[PDB]
C-alpha cells in the first residue's frame, strides 16, 4: 500500500461507500495526482457495467477546465483512476469564505464553466445533477469541473451529496412531473451558478423541500443594486421557467456580459486540439526511462491509458 | 457542576444553528431529560414569534409516542425546553445496524407510529417533511416521534443540511407540481416507513435526484420473498400515487395486518385520558421537597409547565 504502479500513495483525502481518493506522486515525472480507488468486489454486475461506461466517458472528456484522466490501473478486485488533482476546493466554499466575486473575476470563471459544459453537451453528455461538488478550483484559480456525467455511486460523498446539495440547482421541470434529461436542465443550473458567483448566495432556497419548490416554480429571485444591468439580462437567458424558451449555451456564448473585455476574443464552442502523439523531445525522454520506441508508439496510437500514455501526458504538464 | 433551575447539565448531544441540545438530570427526582437551548438574541422578531407558536404546539401534544415537553425556563436571552430524552436513537439507524424487524415487532412499532401521527392530524398538525430524524426509539424500544410539525430552523440538523434526508420519504405530488400541504403527504411517508421496518431497506432509491424522482413517480417497489401477503396488502393502501385515492389513517387503522393479534383491541384514534393531577402519593412527596399543596394545585390545574408540573410528571415516570 505505499505504492501502486508508478505512483507513491500519500494522504487519503476522501473516503466514500465504494471509493477512496488518495493524493499521490508519479515516480517518473514527480507530478502530483489524485487517485480514485474503487473496490470492485463490493459491486454487483449492473453497478460494475455503469462503472466501465463512465470510465469510457472520462476518457473522451479533454478540456482545460474539466478534470483530466491520466491512467487506469485495474486488478481483479480494484480499479484505480489516476486523475488531475484540483487543490483549490469547491467554488461555492470559496464564495462562502471570500464573498461575492466582482463581475470581472466572475466573468473569467463563468467563461470557463460555460465552455466546459457546452463541450460536454456537444458530445451528448448531460449531467442533470449539478451541485457544488462538481465545480472545483485548481491552485491557479482556474475552474476544474469534476465528475460530470459520472455516477454519485462512485464518489466520496455518494447519494447524500445529491440529495443534500442538488435541490438548489435543480431545474423547475424536476417538480413539474414530466421528463428531466436534456441539456436544458444543465442550462438552468448554470444560471444558478452565475447567480452565486456574482452575489455570493443562492437565488432559490428554503427550510424544506416544499419551500424550495415554491421558490423554484415561481422563478423569482432578488437582483442586488450592485449587479450590472447586463448581468441581470444574462441571468434571464438561463433562468427561464419554460425549458423550450431557455437559451442554449452556444447562443448564450454571444451575450454582451459574457464577452465584455473580450471584444477581440469572443467565446465560442471549444475545439479539441489534434492530439500530438509524436513529440520527439518527450519520446526521447521515455526511451531514456526504458520504454522502447515501438512500445511508445503502440500505447500512444491505441491510446491505452497505461504507464506510457500517462508518462507522456505528465511530461507535458 | 453547571445547573439551570432544577437540572444538572450533562453532555451536549446535539449542536444546531439556533439550538443546542444537552442531556441533563433533574436533581429532585434523578430523572434524565434532554434540554433544548435556544438563544433568543440571534433570532429576529418574526422567527421569535415562530418559536413561541411552536412551543404552544408542544404543549397540546400529549401522546405516549410523541416526545413530551416537561418544563419551560425562560430568561432575558435564552429559552430552555426540557423534553423527554429517547436514548435508543433513530429507527432507520437501528434497522441499518440490526437488519429488518420480524413482522410481529414491526407491527408493534407501526401501531405506535400510526396512532401518533393520526393524533397530530386530528389536531390539524401536518409535518410534510418526514425524515429519519423524526422517528426515535426510547430505552424500551418504544417509538418517540420528535420534531413533528416544527420548523427545521430550530432543530439540531445544521443549517445547510435541510434537504438531505427528505427525498426518500417525499410523496409523488412533490414532483408532480401538486399541492403539498395535506395529511395525505404524511400518509405516503408512513408507507415508506412501514417498508423500512419490514425489509430493512428503502422502497424508492436512486443515486441522484433524477433517479429517485423517477422511482417515486413510477410507484413500483420490490416485494421481498419473506414479506407476508397481509403486509404487502397494507403497503398498497399507503403507497398510492393518486393522493385522493390514497388511504386515510382512520380507514387504515382497521386493516387486517395492523390488527393481527389484537382481536380484542382494534387500533383506533387516540383519545387523551384526563390527567390525574390528584395523586396524593406524589403530592405528598412534593410537599416533603418543599412545595405546598395549594401552589401545587395551582400549577397543575393551570398546567403552567413550570418546576412543579415537571416534578409532578417526572415522579410518575
Amino acid at each position: 500500500q505505499p505504492h501502486i504502479g508508478n505512483y507513491r500513495l500519500l494522504k487519503t483525502i476522501g473516503k466514500g461507500n465504494f471509493a477512496k481518493v488518495k493524493l499521490a506522486r508519479h515516480i517518473l515525472t514527480g507530478r502530483e495526482v489524485a487517485i480514485k480507488i474503487i473496490d470492485k468486489t463490493q459491486l454487483n454486475p449492473t453497478s460494475l457495467q455503469k462503472l466501465f461506461r463512465e470510465v469510457r466517458i472520462m476518457k473522451i472528456l479533454n478540456h482545460p477546465n474539466i478534470v483530466k484522466l491520466f491512467e487506469v490501473i485495474e486488478t481483479e478486485k480494484t480499479l484505480y483512476l489516476i486523475m488531475e488533482y484540483a487543490s483549490g476546493g469547491e467554488v461555492f466554499d470559496y464564495l462562502v469564505a471570500h464573498g461575492r466575486m466582482k463581475e470581472k473575476e466572475a466573468r473569467s470563471k463563468f467563461r470557463q464553466i460555460v465552455s466546459a459544459v457546452q463541450y460536454c453537451h456537444q458530445k451528448r453528455i448531460v449531467h442533470r445533477d449539478l451541485k457544488a461538488e462538481n465545480l472545483l478550483l485548481d491552485a491557479d484559480m482556474n475552474i476544474k469541473i469534476a465528475d460530470f456525467g459520472f455516477s454519485n455511486e462512485f464518489t466520496v460523498g455518494g447519494k447524500l451529496d445529491a440529495f443534500c446539495g442538488a435541490p438548489p440547482y435543480a431545474a423547475p421541470e424536476l417538480f413539474q412531473g414530466k421528463k428531466y434529461d436534456g441539456p436544458e436542465v444543465d442550462v438552468w443550473s448554470l444560471g444558478v451558478i452565475l447567480y452565486t458567483l456574482v452575489s455570493g448566495s443562492l437565488p432559490f432556497d428554503g427550510q424544506n423541500l416544499k419551500e424550495l419548490r415554491e421558490r423554484v416554480l415561481r422563478g423569482k429571485y432578488r437582483i442586488p443594486f450592485y449587479m450590472s444591468t447586463d448581468c441581470e439580462n444574462l441571468l434571464k437567458r438561463f433562468l427561464v421557467l419554460n425549458p423550450i424558451k431557455r437559451g442554449t449555451l452556444e447562443q448564450i456564448m454571444k451575450d454582451r456580459w459574457i464577452n465584455a473585455g473580450h471584444e477581440e476574443d469572443e467565446l465560442k464552442p471549444f475545439v479539441e486540439p489534434e492530439l500530438d502523439i509524436s513529440d520527439q523531445k518527450r519520446i526521447d525522454i521515455m526511451v531514456g526511462m526504458g520504454y522502447s520506441q515501438e512500445e511508445i508508439q503502440e500505447s500512444l496510437s491505441k491510446m491505452k491509458y497505461d504507464e506510457i500514455t500517462a508518462t507522456y501526458l505528465l511530461l507535458g504538464r
